[PDB]
């Protein structure tokens, strides 16, 4: 089990443009295309990303390539982030996977705002941070995914995923 298999489980794989849980235009493995309501805009963003006239449909290889770029962007944001870097550095390999997940899903700014939970994570107060991570819009909108991620922060194992 690794970050790639993990996110692949949480995001699934779709070869045609689709709408996410928030109603946004997405494609592949959670690759958000635009917050815009226009399918045209979405189509245009996808063609830009792939480098071709896609017609709103991509192939497996293509989805995987976006996915690779996105995981890499995610890690890089955490390391560049003044609030994130430190938490990340202090954690073990599994728990690091869970922070990358959360970022991939909510953006760095987004995760960087969870001030209190970050602090508890850093202090290694597992049960405490889990509860705190639970009091969020994130947990209320996507309860099952959040449950999995939070369980990973709490335990330090892949149990929620096996
Ligand atoms: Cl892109
Ligand atoms: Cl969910």
């Amino acid at each position: 089990m690794n970050i790639f298999e993990m996110l692949r489980i949480d995001e699934g794989l779709r070869l045609k443009i689709y709408k996410d849980t928030e109603g946004y235009y997405t494609i592949g493995i959670g690759h958000l295309l635009t917050k815009s309501p226009s399918l045209n805009a979405a189509k245009s963003e996808l063609d830009k990303a792939i480098g071709r006239n896609t017609n709103g449909v991509i192939t497996k290889d293509e989805a995987e390539k976006l996915f690779n770029q996105d995981v890499d962007a995610a890690v890089r944001g955490i390391l560049r982030n003044a609030k994130l870097k430190p938490v990340y550095d202090s954690l073990d390999a599994v728990r690091r996977a869970a922070l990358i997940n959360a970022v991939f899903q909510m953006g760095e700014t987004g995760v960087a705002g969870f001030t209190n939970s970050l602090r508890m994570l850093q202090q290694k107060r597992w049960d405490e941070a889990a509860v705190n991570l639970a009091k969020s819009r994130w947990y209320n909108q996507t309860p099952n995914r959040a449950k999995r991620v939070i369980t990973t922060f709490r335990t330090g194992t892949w149990d929620a995923y096996k």
